[PDB]
C-alpha cells in the first residue's frame, strides 16, 4: 500500500477513538461536577468502554508515522479490563475522599459544613491566628492524607504496572517520557539551582517578617518557616501574606480586591474580561457552549463536586467548559485565566486528528494562561480598567510589584519542582512505602524550607493533601510552565514592541501586551500545532529558541534579587536553613 492508503485507514480510526474519547470524557464530567455513585459507575464503564478501543486500535495499526505510533500510546489501557478498574477506582477513591471532605469550625462543633473551597481556602488567605491555622492544618492533612494510604498504594503498583505493560522502566519514566528529551530530567534540576540564589534570599527576608509579625516563639530564626503561616494550605504561592509581610507597607497596594467588590464584580463578569484578552490577540471569541455547559459558581444546592478549578476538552468542536468554585478576589482572577489558556489551546487544535488535539507538552498548556497573567499583573493593565486608578508608582512600588511576583511565583518552581521529584521516588521505587512520609516532608524542607506546623509520624501520608496527587496529575507541567512562561512572554512582549534587553524604565516587568495581534498570530502557530510537531519545533515557531532556557525568569526577578541581597544583608538576616525535625521515624 502506498502512504494515503495507510493514511486513509488511519482517519477511519481517528474518529471511532476519538468518538469514545468524548464518551469517557463527557462521562468523567457528570462525575466532575456531581459526585454520585451512579456516576461514578459510569464514568468507569465509558473508561473500560474506551480501553477496549485502544486496545484494538493498537494491534490494528512523517507525519503518518507519528500517528500510527502517536495514537497507540495505551496509558493504562495495557491492563487487562479487572486491573484497569481496579487502578482507576483507587484513584477516583481517592479524588472523591479529596472533594467531599467537609470539617467543623474552630471553636464551634455545631458549624460543621466547612469546605476546602470557600472557607478552609479564605481561612489561611486572611487569617493571622496561628492556632487556628494549625488546627485547620492537621484537619485537612489528616483527612486528606492518610485515611487513603490503602487506596494510594494500589494506585502506585497498579500505575507501575501499566508502566511496564506500555515497556518502560517506570511510571516515572512515563511523565518524562511526554517531553520526550532524555536530557530534561537534568535540565529541570538545572534550572532549580540557577533559582535558588534567589529564593533562598526572598526565603530568608519572608522568615524574618513572619518572625517580626508572630514572635520568635513560632517562627525559628534559623529553621525551615512553620507552612500554615504562609497563607496558603500548602506554601506553593505565598500570594496571601505578600502584604501581610510587604517591604514598605506605606504604599499603594495591587490588592484590586474592594476594588472588584465596589465595581460590583460576578464570576462571570472576570471571565468575559479574560475572553476580551484572546480576542484582542486576534484568537479564539469564547462561544456560547461554554457559557451554557460550564460551571463558574460554586452550585448552591449541596450536591458534592470538585471545586479544584479546571478546564475540560470533549474532543468534538467547540465544547469548551471551565468548572471553577470563583470567588470575588484577585486570587481567583488569576486563577481564571490559567483555565482560559486551557480552553483556548484546545480551540487552536480541534481541527486536528485525536492524536494532535493536546499541548506540545505538557508545560506548554499549563503556560498559556499565565502568560496572561503576567501581563495581567502589570499595573499598565490593571490602570487601563477601573481596578486600579491613582497609583503612583515609586521606586519602592516597583520593589512591592517586583515582591509580590515572588511571593506569588518564584517560591511556586521550588514547590512544583518537588512534587513530581518525589512521585518519581515512588513510581521507580527509590521511596519504600515504610518511609513515604517523612522522605516527602524532607524535600519540602530542602528545596522549599517549609515544615508541617505540627510533628508528622510515617502513621500520617500527608502527599494526597494535594488535589493532584490523589488524582494522578503530573505536576512538572506546572514547573515548566513557570520557566517557559517567561519565554513566551519574552517573545511576546518583543513582537508587541514591549522588550529590549536593557530597556531601562520599559521593563520586561511592566510589560503589558494588550490589543497585540502579531504577538497573538504568532501564539496562535504555536498553539495550533499542538502535538503535531515536536516541543522543539513548537518551542521555536514563536519563541525562536528550541530548548527550555531560565534566562527569561531570571532577568525578571534580578531586580529583586539585588533588593533581597542588599537587604537581607542590612536586616542582619539568616540565609538557608536547618534540616527541618517535624517528622519522625
Ligand atoms: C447527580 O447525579 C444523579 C445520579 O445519581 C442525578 O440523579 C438523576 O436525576 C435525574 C433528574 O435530574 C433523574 O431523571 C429523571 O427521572 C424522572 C423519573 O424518575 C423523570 O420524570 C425526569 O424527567 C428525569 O428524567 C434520574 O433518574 C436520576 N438518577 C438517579 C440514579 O437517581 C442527579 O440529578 C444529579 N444532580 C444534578 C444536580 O444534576
Ligand atoms: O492550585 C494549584 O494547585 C494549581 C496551580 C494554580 C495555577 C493557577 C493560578 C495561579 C497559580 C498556578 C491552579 N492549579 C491547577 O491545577 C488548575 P488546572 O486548570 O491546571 C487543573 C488541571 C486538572 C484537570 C483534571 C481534572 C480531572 C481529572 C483529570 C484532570
Ligand atoms: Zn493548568
Amino acid at each position: 500500500p502506498s502512504e494515503t492508503e495507510i493514511s486513509q485507514i488511519v482517519e477511519w480510526i481517528e474518529q471511532r477513538y476519538q468518538q469514545t474519547k468524548a464518551h469517557q470524557t463527557l462521562a468523567a464530567w457528570e462525575y466532575g461536577s456531581n459526585l454520585t455513585e451512579f456516576n461514578l459507575s459510569k464514568k468507569t464503564k465509558a473508561a473500560a468502554d474506551f480501553a477496549e478501543v485502544a486496545k484494538a486500535v493498537a494491534e490494528e495499526l512523517a507525519t503518518l508515522k507519528r500517528r500510527i505510533k502517536k495514537l497507540a500510546k495505551l496509558g493504562y489501557a495495557a491492563l487487562p479490563a479487572d486491573q484497569f478498574k481496579e487502578l482507576l477506582g483507587a484513584i477516583a477513591s481517592m479524588e472523591s475522599n479529596y472533594a467531599k471532605a467537609k470539617f467543623c469550625a474552630y471553636g464551634d462543633a455545631t458549624k460543621c459544613d466547612l469546605s476546602l473551597d470557600p472557607e478552609l481556602t479564605e481561612i489561611f488567605a486572611n487569617h493571622r491566628e496561628p492556632e487556628e491555622l494549625k488546627y485547620y492544618w492537621v484537619q485537612w492533612y489528616n483527612a486528606t492524607g492518610a485515611p487513603v494510604r490503602e487506596s494510594f498504594q494500589k494506585y502506585v503498583e497498579l500505575n507501575r504496572q501499566a508502566a511496564l505493560r506500555n515497556n518502560f522502566s517506570s511510571g516515572a519514566a512515563v511523565w518524562l517520557n511526554e517531553y520526550d528529551d532524555s536530557t530534561f530530567e537534568q535540565q529541570v534540576d538545572d534550572v532549580i539551582e540557577q533559582i535558588r540564589p534567589l529564593y533562598e534570599q526572598l526565603h530568608a527576608y519572608v522568615r524574618y517578617k513572619l518572625r517580626q509579625k508572630y514572635g520568635d516563639k513560632l517562627v525559628s530564626p534559623t529553621g525551615p518557616i512553620p507552612m500554615h503561616l504562609l497563607g496558603n494550605l500548602w506554601a506553593q504561592t505565598w500570594d496571601n501574606i505578600a502584604d501581610f509581610t510587604t517591604p514598605f507597607p506605606e504604599k499603594k497596594l495591587l490588592d484590586v480586591t474592594d476594588e472588584m467588590i465596589r465595581q460590583g464584580y460576578t464570576p462571570i463578569k472576570m471571565f468575559q474580561m479574560g475572553d476580551d484578552f484572546f480576542t484582542s490577540l486576534n484568537m479564539t471569541k469564547l462561544p456560547q457552549t461554554f457559557w451554557d455547559k460550564s460551571i463558574l459558581e460554586k452550585p448552591t444546592d449541596g450536591r458534592d463536586l470538585v471545586c479544584h478549578a479546571s478546564a475540560w476538552d470533549f474532543f468534538a468542536i467547540d465544547d469548551v467548559r471551565i468548572k471553577q468554585c470563583t470567588r470575588v478576589n484577585m486570587r481567583e482572577f488569576f486563577v481564571v485565566h490559567h483555565e482560559l489558556g486551557h480552553i483556548q489551546y484546545y480551540l487552536q487544535y480541534q481541527h486536528q486528528p485525536v492524536e494532535f488535539r493536546g499541548g506540545a507538552n505538557p508545560g506548554f498548556h499549563e503556560a498559556v494562561g499565565d502568560v496572561l497573567s503576567l501581563s495581567v499583573s502589570t499595573p499598565k493593565h490593571l490602570k487601563k480598567v477601573g481596578l486600579l486608578k491613582d497609583y503612583e508608582e515609586d521606586e519602592q512600588v516597583k520593589i512591592n510589584q517586583f515582591y509580590r511576583a515572588g511571593v506569588t511565583k518564584l517560591v511556586f518552581l521550588p514547590f512544583a519542582y518537588t512534587l513530581d521529584k518525589y512521585r518519581w521516588g515512588v513510581f521507580r521505587g527509590d521511596i519504600k512505602p515504610r518511609e513515604y512520609n517523612c522522605k516527602f516532608w524532607e524535600m519540602r524542607s530542602r528545596y522549599s524550607g517549609v515544615e508541617p506546623p505540627v510533628v508528622r509520624t510515617e502513621q500520617d501520608f500527608d502527599p494526597p493533601a494535594k488535589y493532584h496527587v490523589s488524582a494522578d496529575v503530573e505536576y512538572l507541567r506546572y514547573f515548566v510552565s513557570y520557566v517557559i512562561q517567561f519565554q513566551f512572554h519574552r517573545a511576546a512582549c518583543a513582537l508587541a514592541g514591549e522588550y529590549v534587553k536593557g530597556d531601562p524604565e520599559k521593563t520586561l516587568n511592566n510589560c503589558d501586551i494588550y490589543q497585540s495581534t502579531a504577538a497573538g498570530n504568532q501564539l496562535k502557530e504555536m498553539l495550533a500545532l499542538g502535538s503535531s510537531k515536536p516541543w522543539p519545533d513548537a518551542m521555536e515557531v514563536l519563541t525562536g529558541e528550541r530548548k527550555m532556557s531560565a534566562d527569561a525568569i531570571l532577568e525578571y526577578f534580578d531586580p529583586l534579587y539585588q533588593w533581597l541581597l542588599e537587604e537581607n544583608k542590612r536586616l542582619g538576616a539568616h540565609v538557608g536553613w536547618t534540616d527541618s525535625q517535624k517528622c519522625v521515624s
